[PDB]
């Protein structure tokens, strides 16, 4: 039910990890009040230009996740409220997937790339549960806590404007009509899935985002991983079914990768 707020004085910033349109992340340490300890954390800092209609979607999509959790969900540790709006969680010090496979494609084996399928769905199922679309599941918005403990985060939403997208991730109903459902992560965990077992290959390489819509009609689709074996592609083509119904769901996602993940190597071909 409460908030944490943390004061100033408990928060020290060292360096800049990125940013977006709605603020800055950078790396730090929260030392809590009355505690001998120090916690690593990473600190976003929304930006002062945006209005207050706009920052509200972001702190009421954090406040839905309130209890327990899931331990493959970021979980926001408290805020910090100056004449900046701070929100506050545990640093996970590998950074993004995205970088972390293109790194360690010569070591990465069959486990660890079945692990992570597994955990980002067992993740997704979670935010399902609390009925929460993300609208931008990506291997660029999934961190890295360690080599075997990924979490989701950047929970995607439009900018609210008074006036004064990633196209090769989304499902087509969400390209034409702007629809967003759970069914419509399920596409994008399918695409997610594809840059993890391509080593962080570019989806579409070449192909501009305005023909994508019609090559999807047509029925073609985003190759098959060369390390991939016939039965893990079969569960990336069904996540990208035009007919959103026919698409499985992130509970079933969980058992399939489970059951692979009990003998990797039978369904990833690595050259070690
Ligand atoms: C990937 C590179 C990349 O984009 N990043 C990796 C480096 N950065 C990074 N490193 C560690 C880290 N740990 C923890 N948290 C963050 N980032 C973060 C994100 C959000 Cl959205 C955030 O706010 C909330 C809001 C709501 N909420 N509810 C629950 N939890 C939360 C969190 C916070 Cl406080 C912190 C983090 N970031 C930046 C990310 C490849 N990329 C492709 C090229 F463009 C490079």
């Amino acid at each position: 039910a409460l908030l944490r707020i943390l004061k100033e004085t408990e928060l020290r910033k060292v360096k800049v990890l990125g940013s977006g349109a709605f603020g800055t992340v950078y790396k730090g340490i929260w030392i809590p009040d009355g505690e001998n300890v120090k916690i690593p954390v990473a600190i976003k800092v929304l930006r002062e230009n945006t209005s207050p209609k706009a920052n509200k979607e972001i702190l009421d999509e954090a406040y839905v996740m309130a209890g327990v959790g899931s331990p493959y969900v970021s979980r926001l540790l408290g805020i910090c409220l100056t004449s900046t709006v701070q929100l506050v969680t545990q640093l996970m010090p590998y950074g993004c997937l995205l970088d972390h496979v293109r790194e360690n494609r010569g070591r990465l084996g069959s486990q660890d790339l079945l692990n992570w399928c597994m955990q980002i769905a067992k993740g997704m199922s979670y935010l399902e549960d609390v009925r929460l679309v993300h609208r931008d599941l990506a291997a660029r918005n999934v961190l890295v806590k360690s080599p075997n403990h990924v979490k989701i985060t950047d929970f995607g939403l439009a900018r609210l404007l008074d006036i004064d997208v990633p196209i090769k991730w989304m499902a087509l109903e969400s390209i034409l009509r702007r629809r967003f459902t759970h069914q419509s992560d399920v596409w994008s965990y399918g695409v997610t899935v594809w840059e993890l077992m391509t080593f962080g290959a570019k989806p579409y390489d070449g192909i501009p985002a305005r023909e994508i819509p019609d090559l999807l009609e047509k029925g073609e689709r985003l190759p098959q991983p060369p390390i991939c074996t016939i039965d893990v592609y079969m569960i990336m083509v069904k996540c990208w079914m035009i007919d959103s119904e026919c698409r499985p769901r992130f509970r079933e996602l969980v058992s399939e990768f489970s059951r692979m993940a009990r003998d990797p190597q039978r369904f990833v071909v690595i050259q070690n």
